[PDB]
């Protein structure tokens, strides 16, 4: 009996036939109406296909929904992950409010704070040289072993905050079971000077098991002494009994909890590799930036609430325009893993076909998230954004000031960002193009033959999110805005954003195929479909 | 008057209601019918939503189209890029047939061969130490400066063929105008031991101008002598008069031609950075692998022609299912830039709204290409591939043998690849899930509450392309298959795959915004829409 977001009313808001050029021409308050600020982030949604009536309608849907209650439930530790019967408490990992919070018997404030202090102490001990390897040498390299939620957030943040690296440690990320991943690290690190991190909430993920066993074999090939594991491995898990079983003791184990989703885990002990690159102080700033956004989201009326507006725009488009993707365009090299990161956070959350009650939904839910760094994308897929015939909402991320003094480069980067959103909005008409071709020296026959191919239809929507700089704090705020957008969309679709029963299945598949690959007389091999069977046959011969 | 590909007939082939499980159960020739081989590439399209009637219908469309003629025209140098009045001759860059080919007065065989010999000589001179820097030191580092087509192919191939690196040179890629790109290279290279490559077909691209000027300033800050440019820069262009104007002489300029599209240019002198990593012999093998596929495509009847089948499947889905994206899943770390590369090749080619005649088309053309490396994607967006409600065709790329002896890792990587396609095909029904939950120890109430959330609908399509290994040759074959797929789709849609009037516009935009940013009294500033104006105001203050 939840409110239906994608209803007949939405399908018909589109009939307003918004013309963005006309709106900016006629409404001198357009930017004031359709932009928001949060500290030093400027959120400009004014190039979206909305006017007051459409935004009002969308906000009414949010107000009529369970969203207000669901926000409170999330922060209070209610078990909103209803299919796994878990709280959803990534927010608590970065809390600065210190309000009381007791969940399933645990003082969450105390638990979070104590574990941070343990990570901070480990980083300090390693960076200061108090932690030595088994042969007594100072550590110079950190290798994180993990996949998915135990890999991509730390990897993305370490890159994004490269200018802030300050520990004299090189941090490497091993993830894929493809041994190329492990080898890229092992080829450049020395067993006597490397600390290995086994990052795994479950401690039973195939890839991370195989990679950790292989890394341990490499370490022990060198030292020929099992006692060396103590100086060269730590673990991060919710499953401490399983860590001990691998050979790492509790004093070398760092906790996370069931209420930390992998794709929302960089804020937890899983982020230790981030601290090892940028120092713990900068890791605290990353968390504080997210807290600022958490407070904004929790406390702000929906009409002025950035994540809510992000979510309403996105779901409006995917409902009313039947779009099946969204483009995210970060105009900063440091954000080269940001699309990949959000692709996981978004699609793994909201790629769901049933509602909370288990009913198959008759409306589309999460769509594909993709994109690429600017300005490079302008040379590639922006062609399709300008002249294809696919409706695609676009977010640009711009950073006002960079980390260097090549001011001409930075000005050009921003000019291009703003030009691209402007060009999506205006396009270029046949008449404009034709007259420009004549002015360039083409005769009338030539200009008539070419002009239609240069028409850019325009009236295509975009949002621009402008940060003052890309610091630990502003990056943390930026990620948190999208975390909450994803949450709001899930609420409005009445799905569970926090389970992943397709990912869970993936972790159990192909034990059967491995068995088949190793014995063609097995039941497993006999029961194969023939496509799988002939693929296996081809990798044998 | 071209044949309409997306017609009523296609929309109705879907009514066959293909059930993949049922097809494999009942048809013991399914794999034989719906797979092809080209040398050591196996193309298995049998998990697609086709049967004989659907494939026949699609092949009839190809046979009825202009495709047969268009293939001949492409290879013969006809001006199939009709809006720029250019030939489309990336094929000629890798030719081994030596058949006569004269285009716009040039012997293309002689031109291509002579330029290869020049690149080969440069690489040999640099690697042998015959080429010295201005202070007499051997070169140790190569920096390619270029963007889009002058960046991404070389960058992707250099990574993909990392195991084959053999010149003792480190190759770096500078592209974005964001000065972070240039700085990542300059921070790790020495002016006295670095050769800089200015890669630009036009020699007038904003980003590459600014990056090249900045690199030259860095070089000259060190040497304080303009004569040093001679030992530290080469250029690749179709516009040799513009190179001279920058200060590089003709003997240091390497040619490409107007008939080499940027996004099809790695095969040309633009690929020099690839040769500088892997040696010229391996670069020749890359080209030979593409030639093998060119010969396949040119000579093979459509029913057995891999690129044609790829194109027909893709366009069938995007027509009949109204899908707006395709997923590409490379199960090898070395292919980490492959999706990005093909995203450019595909979307920039086929993101077009008008046909060859300039008429606005009433059918959808190119769709979004996205994806990610396996197995990592299984932990992230595969959730949406399994349980979302978006129809998305999927290609998997598998490599039978890797470059190391971690055979357990490689077997697991392949098992996972094949398991994922198998799981897309079969899914898991309510009954299967429910009975598994009971067997795990849940009672009936608990199993009923959870089961619907674990249902995986299945009957989702995939193709698997299996290579024997990822070598220069097999990579070249792989890229060429997709080049030709894109070509075939464009033909069937009656669009020009080879222009990019949205990218061309991008290169001219925001001169106006830069002018506005530098003078708020300008006409440019006054004429701004207010969203752009307030964004500029915010990056001032
Ligand atoms: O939260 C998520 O997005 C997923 O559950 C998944 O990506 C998970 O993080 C990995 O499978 C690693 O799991 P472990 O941390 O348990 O090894
Ligand atoms: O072919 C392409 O895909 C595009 O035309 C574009 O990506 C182009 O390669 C770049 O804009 C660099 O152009 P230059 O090589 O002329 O600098
Ligand atoms: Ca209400
Ligand atoms: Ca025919």
């Amino acid at each position: 009996n939840a409110m239906l977001f994608c209803d007949d009313s939405k399908k018909y808001l589109k009939e307003q036939n918004i013309n963005l050029k006309n709106e900016f021409d006629k409404d001198d308050k357009r930017v004031e109406k359709f932009s928001l600020k949060h500290q030093n982030i400027y959120f400009d949604y004014s190039k979206n296909l909305i006017n007051d009536y459409i935004l009002k309608s969308l906000l009414e849907s949010a107000e009529k929904s369970s969203l207000k209650d669901k926000i409170k439930q999330m922060f209070n530790g209610a078990k909103i992950n209803s299919t796994e019967h878990r709280a959803v408490l990534h927010t608590a990992l970065r809390d600065l409010s210190s309000t009381p919070l007791i969940v399933d018997g645990q003082d969450i404030r105390q638990e979070v704070t104590k574990e941070k202090q343990r990570v901070k102490e480990l980083v300090e001990k390693v960076v200061s040289g108090r932690w030595r390897g088994f042969s007594g040498k100072k550590i110079t390299d950190i290798v994180n072993i993990g996949i998915g939620g135990s890999d991509l957030g730390p990897k993305m943040v370490v890159r994004a905050l490269q200018p802030y690296h300050c520990t004299d440690l090189k941090v490497h990320f091993v993830s894929n079971v493809d041994a190329d991943s492990l080898l890229q690290a092992l080829h450049v690190v020395d067993p006597e000077t490397t600390l290995l991190i086994i990052a795994s909430k479950s401690f039973s993920t195939e890839e991370t098991l195989l990679n950790s066993i292989s890394a341990r074999e490499w370490l022990l090939d060198h030292y020929e002494d099992e006692k060396a594991v103590a100086n060269h491995f730590v673990a991060i898990s919710s499953k401490l009994d399983k860590v001990k079983e691998f050979g790492i003791d509790l004093e070398h184990c760092y906790k996370m909890w069931d209420w930390v989703g992998g794709r929302y885990s960089l804020w937890s002990s899983i982020g230790m590799s981030i601290a090892f690159a940028i120092g713990y102080d900068n890791f605290e700033k990353l968390l504080a930036g997210a807290y600022s956004v958490d407070k904004h989201f929790k406390e702000t009326e929906f009409s002025k609430n950035i994540p809510v507006i992000m979510a309403l725009l996105a779901s409006y488009y995917s409902c009313t325009y039947n779009s099946q993707s969204q483009a995210l365009l970060p105009y900063d090299e440091r954000l080269c893993y940001f699309v990949d990161y959000l692709q996981q956070a978004d699609m793994e959350s909201n790629g769901k076909s049933v509602n909370i009650a288990g009913e198959t939904v008759n409306y589309q839910t999460g769509v594909v998230l993709w994109g690429g760094v600017g300005t490079n994308g302008q040379h590639a897929f922006h062609q399709l954004l300008h002249q294809g015939n696919i409706f695609i909402p676009v977010d640009f991320i711009a950073i006002a000031t960079s980390h260097h003094n090549y001011d001409n480069h930075q000005q050009a980067l921003l000019a291009n960002c703003f030009a691209q959103s402007q060009a999506l909005m205006f396009g270029q008409s046949y008449d404009m193009v034709y007259n420009e071709l004549l002015k360039s020296g083409l005769n009338e026959t030539q200009a008539k033959e070419l002009a239609a191919h240069k028409v850019i239809p325009g009236n295509r929507p975009s949002t621009t999110i402008l940060l003052d700089e890309l610091s630990p704090y502003s990056l943390g705020a930026l990620i948190a805005l999208y975390e909450h957008k994803i949450f709001v969309q899930g609420v409005l679709w009445d799905i569970n954003s926090y389970d992943q029963w397709g990912v869970e299945l993936g972790k159990k598949l192909g034990k059967n195929i491995l068995k088949a690959m190793n014995d063609d007389s097995s039941d497993e091999y006999q029961n194969l479909d023939d496509s799988t069977r002939q693929l296996i046959a081809k990798v044998k011969n």
